[PDB]
């Protein structure tokens, strides 16, 4: 029984893991998608789904409502941030620093502790706990084995802050209790009580990670140093390196590492090696015989518990229910007034136009999700019968240089239109350019408004590093998805990490001429590209 990596090929940066019981968890950053910090559940650290967020709606300034279009929050919000399970009251906290202040969201666990680790999906229930007015950037929590808590942060240098009992206050703080001997950047801190001792792991960006133990016994420290990674070869290329991430045991005591690469166009994702202890106290990395991180290893956790979810990043989805599954995040904070998830079998999102602008940028309740990679096909099936002149919905690739396939609805005439070139300024995150017609499809009459389907064939094999663009092709169905028909070049696509976040499906609505019109949508599903 082995695994072969990476465990998940989606977007998943900035990881914190950590084990209750017989279930893993892992906890990553958004930027400025809402709903935010989405939580994955694991019982083998290898087959991982989302089964909530930390963030339900962003509550760090009205920016992040996209009042007043760019540059609106965007590359701001949820950075590196921390999420820890307190056995003693039952409640999950996570911390995240945005904008100079540290919030703290919680939510109880559904006696977690008392029945291995489970939560029952109804049981999260996330709200806005405290606000503490120190930035602890990129932070690590850690909650004691006499349930003290603590958070290590800080980039270029490391401290550590010891919080109140009720963990809403700073009580204390030691500064710099560690400093590269050189100078160079740390930062990405993960805070650990392991066989008596402290350990923090932090990133050399972006090639190294470091392991340092507390030379007194003390959570203040000071901590020396030792590598854990430097430049480690595998276990994909054209993906920079293995870092970050966080180190966590199984049931059976042994440990592993749960690292990211840098695998643009796709995003952050997340590969696992085994640790083990030396002698004297200091994890090293299990590599492959060559000194590698291994493409596959043996399953951390032999004879797991089985999924059921529910829904699968690649099950088809068709909004059923009155809740958006956990794949889905809106481009900042949605307009709830703009949308409605009808509910039942049937399911369906209404999505009315909220904004009146011509940059798609500018626009709310674009809906999003991640692309599987290494190469996947995002379908979307709409009915547009309710566009009104000066609408644009369609299927787009989203990121910071963006394309779409969609419908323009101009007085009473609706047709399927490829736009390119959409881009925002990487300094400073405001539009650079509002987008092209690259190719005109055919005017579309009510008949084929009520079902058509809208594809996006992506390609995210890794390029980081190379000078090789990866492309991604557009395609519509009118006749009920029988047959597509390719519109419009093939997108080019940016391996650039400055957004961060990496390429999504998305699907949008808003109006350059005033609000009214809408459109359903009828379902989603992405296959594999094989």
């Amino acid at each position: 029984s082995t695994f072969t990596n990476p465990v998940l090929w989606e977007d998943h940066p900035d990881l914190e893991v950590f084990r209750v019981g017989s279930v893993f968890y892992y906890s990553s950053s958004t930027f400025a998608y809402s709903p935010g910090a989405p939580v994955l559940k694991s019982y083998d650290l290898v087959h991982w789904t989302p089964v909530t967020h930390s963030v339900p709606r962003l509550n760090f300034g009205s920016n992040y409502d996209l009042p007043s279009g760019t540059p609106g929050a965007y590359v701001k919000g949820i950075w590196a941030s921390t999420l820890r399970y307190r056995r003693s009251n039952d409640r999950f906290y996570w911390y995240g620093c945005v904008e100079g202040r540290t919030y703290l969201w919680t939510s109880p666990g559904g006696n977690a502790l008392a029945n291995n680790g489970e939560v029952p999906p109804s049981a999260w229930n996330w709200q806005h706990t405290a606000t503490i007015d120190n930035c602890y950037a990129d932070a690590g929590l850690l909650i004691d084995d006499d349930d003290t808590m603590y958070i290590a942060y800080g980039n270029p240098t490391i401290n550590v802050a010891q919080l109140s009992p009720d963990g809403t206050r700073q009580v204390r703080v030691q500064q710099r209790v560690y400093a590269h001997p050189q100078g160079q950047t740390v930062a990405g801190a993960r805070m650990y009580k392991i066989r008596g001792n402290y350990y923090i792991l932090v990133t050399r960006p972006a090639d190294a990670e470091y392991v340092l133990r507390s030379t007194t016994g003390s959570p203040f420290g000071p901590y020396e140093a030792r590598t854990l990674v430097s430049r480690i070869q595998g276990p994909l290329a054209n993906a920079g390196f293995a870092h970050q991430g966080g180190i966590v045991d199984a049931p059976d005591g042994t440990w592993h590492y749960v690292a990211f690469m840098d695998a643009y166009p796709g995003g952050r994702i997340p590969v696992v090696a085994p640790l083990r202890w030396t002698a004297d106290g200091w994890p090293e990395v299990v590599t492959d015989s060559q000194g590698r991180w291994g493409t596959s290893y043996p399953i951390p956790v032999r004879g797991a518990k089985n999924a059921t979810e529910g829904l699968a990043s690649t099950d088809l989805d068709e909004f059923r229910g009155t809740r958006f599954s956990e794949h889905w995040e809106w481009n900042h904070n949605p307009d709830t007034s703009k949308f409605t998830l009808l509910g039942g079998n049937e399911g369906g999102l209404i999505l009315r136009t909220a904004t009146v602008t011509g940059d798609l940028f500018a626009a709310r309740n674009t809906l999003t999700r991640r692309i599987a990679g290494p190469k996947a096909s995002g379908i979307f099936r709409l009915d547009v019968r309710g566009m009104r002149d000066g609408d644009r919905a369609g299927a787009v690739l989203f990121r910071d240089r963006a394309a779409y396939i969609g419908v323009w609805k101009q007085g009473n005439e609706a047709r399927i239109v490829m736009v390119d070139d959409l881009r925002l300024n990487e300094d400073g995150w405001r539009t650079a350019s509002t987008g092209r017609v690259a190719a005109n499809g055919p005017v579309i009459d009510t008949n084929a408004q009520q079902d058509i389907w809208l594809r996006i064939d992506a390609d995210i094999t890794p390029a980081f590093g190379t000078n090789t663009e990866r492309t991604t092709t557009f395609y519509y169905s009118i006749d009920g998805g029988r047959t597509y028909t390719r519109l419009g070049p093939a997108f080019a696509m940016t391996n650039s990490w400055r957004y961060f976040t990496g390429y999504r499906f998305g699907v949008f609505n808003f109006s350059t001429k005033s609000l009214g019109g809408e459109v359903k949508v009828k379902g989603f599903k992405m296959n594999m590209i094989l």
